[PDB]
């Protein structure tokens, strides 16, 4: 049918192109170099929808698909477990190019303890990293968090705590009791005096973007588009600062796509400073500084839509068109392809397309960050038919 | 979520477990044989559905997926092409049981009409068969008729009439139309002075409950249970006759699943006597069946009428498969008995809802798929928009 969500689209008007030595090609690279030395690694499925393509007046779509990354169901732990392990190797004075994740499990000595707040998929990989390693973890989780979401930490050996408090006041208890028991604070953003952890967690995003510019290049094509969904900017930062580097940022056409209860990038992009603020994963309250560098720079597009394009997302992957593959993507994880959905359905369809770029040619790179990572959410969504397009 | 799903169920009390020496293993062989010579059979498949099977808390769901048969994407033509045939062969002094289809496409004779109503899928096995057989077709669809239906049949030689009537009424046009021509009037329902055509058809229908069978004994399974959605029962009628004969009617708790908008069984089934009863394409009903209405007051377990938005719940439950399961493309009448086992599972009375069901660990439970997406601007609207939503 022909339904309108609502999908702010603004030019990025302050962008100038500068791309970032620091979340670049080599970093990506080294990155990678230690994600292919963990047991069970393999690069995530870059599926293409050619059907939901052609249905879409585009060329292809292309979905990387980080509910298989290890057995987490989305992407975080590129960035946390490197990050972890990059804290351990410069507290310890190891190497981390002959880092042993065995003889870290095991060994005697001392043993940090990683405090962090989330909402679901990063506390995960910090959990399963200090697991992995030997160290401890404290993972506080806000108020209404779903409880298969806790037990995925619990189930790592972490301590998790709910709080009867919101995202942005759990953090700032993380921090208190982080520095009143000497805690290592491994959040995924950056604040004044805190780089250096969401730096790395950046650079191991990056490894993902590193496998979908291989897999692209196996399938013979440039993509000419990219849409990252983006909390605070960490992933859309990280990837985007590597795909820039591979094909500049004047020949891709980027696309930042938030919430529009949570749009801090988006409101961030019209202003030209940082403006502080929800499915979970897009949580923001301020951008990433870090993040936020790359995009006013580099991205095209701020994109700021209504939370029923997530979902209108989730059942387009999980029930695909023709013969394309199945992708089983949770609220975060499809709202990118959502925002193509919701452009194909909508009354104003071919400005939309025209504002977007999107054409016969188009070659669109999406990223589906998270799987089914809350299975009664999944299929509330999918099968019940909740937060319907209607 | 919790949800509560209209699903109203009703014990058969004047189940007598007479079966039908009519619609049996024998005629469904026959009819199976005939389908066999066919360009492009293959039994279509019967899918596992394990993972579902597990959450709902029984041993087996296992779906027969008729979006596979023959590029039709629904079951029908297993009788309106035997029916056809059937015809044919009958005006050409022919022995339907000695020679090939192709055969019968070459047949040298006058050329017959053949007239139907249908809102979907019926009407498309009649064109279809009369186009392999080099013979015409004149189809009539009601008004609200989806225009995708309708140029499925165009674009199988025949004409095809969008009226300005409900279906009730635009059969009683194909019948005036037929007098009027000389149209031999090929309809999957019966009434007084019409039972030869929908007795073939029903017959033909019990190929793919032979197939099942055949299938379920390969994978070691016994059903205990079945799902049969019901316009009129031609389907029903003729599926549990058959599977009856096999399997016992004592031994097999069927169940016939009908939207409430149009349960003329269900209706039938709690007065007694058959009672004459918008509606999704394939379950709409006037009178129940005749033919049918037999086979299932004296076999069926249980009626059910069920909310419209349980056959949208079924159509997503099987095209975003859970666990590992296999996914099917079912349309809004395809997966509405599927869908009752999805409300269940779901509703607060699920415990009593099961023991009403008799549903429990060991329960087998063959569901009909009896379409795939039909009508794909529907089929999108339910699976991704999220239309007829639960909430």
């Amino acid at each position: 049918s022909v339904f309108s969500l609502k999908i702010d689209i603004a030019d990025n008007k302050f962008f100038n192109g500068e791309t970032s030595p620091l979340f670049s090609q080599s970093q990506a690279k080294l990155a990678r170099q230690f994600h292919q030395k963990i047991a069970g690694y393999r690069p995530t499925p870059l599926c293409a929808l050619d059907d939901l393509a052609n249905l879409f007046g585009v060329k292809k779509i292309l979905v990387k698909d980080e509910s298989k990354r290890f057995g987490l169901n989305a992407f975080k732990m590129l960035g946390g477990a490197y990050a972890i392990a990059q804290l351990l190797c410069e507290k310890y004075h190891l190497d981390i190019e002959t880092l042993s994740f065995e003889h870290l499990k095991n060994a005697i000595g001392e043993k940090m303890t990683f405090a962090t707040t989330t909402d679901g998929n990063h506390g995960r990989g910090v959990a399963w990293a200090a697991q992995q390693l030997g160290q401890n973890a404290v993972i506080y989780m806000p108020k209404g968090s779903a409880q298969e979401r806790v037990d995925a930490i619990l189930n790592l050996g972490a301590e998790c705590i709910v709080t009867d408090m919101n995202y942005d006041d759990t953090v700032r208890l993380t921090m208190q009791h982080a520095q009143q028991h000497g805690w290592e604070v491994v959040q995924d953003t950056a604040w004044e005096g805190y780089t250096k952890i969401p730096t790395w967690i950046m650079q191991g995003y990056a490894t993902l973007a590193d496998e979908a510019v291989e897999q692209m290049r196996e399938m013979g094509v440039t993509p000419t588009h990219v849409l990252l969904q983006a909390g605070v900017g960490a992933m859309a930062g990280g990837v985007l600062g590597y795909l820039v580097d591979v094909y500049s940022p004047q020949n891709l056409h980027s696309i930042i796509v938030e919430p529009d209860k949570a749009d801090c990038i988006y409101r961030s992009g019209v202003k030209g400073d940082i403006v502080n603020v929800i499915m979970a994963g897009l949580a923001c309250g301020e951008p990433n500084p870090l993040g936020w560098e790359i995009l006013r720079n580099c991205a095209t597009q701020f994109i700021s839509c209504q939370d029923s394009v997530a979902a209108l997302g989730m059942r387009v992957l999980g029930n695909p068109y023709g013969n394309d593959p199945r992708i089983i993507s949770g609220e975060s994880g499809a709202v990118g392809l959502g925002v193509l959905a919701a452009v194909h359905y909508h009354p104003q369809r071919q400005s939309l397309m025209e504002k977007l770029a999107l054409n016969k040619d188009a070659v669109v790179l999406v990223i589906s960050t998270e799987g089914d990572t809350d299975v009664k959410h999944y299929r509330e969504v999918v099968w019940e038919g909740k937060h319907a397009v209607a």
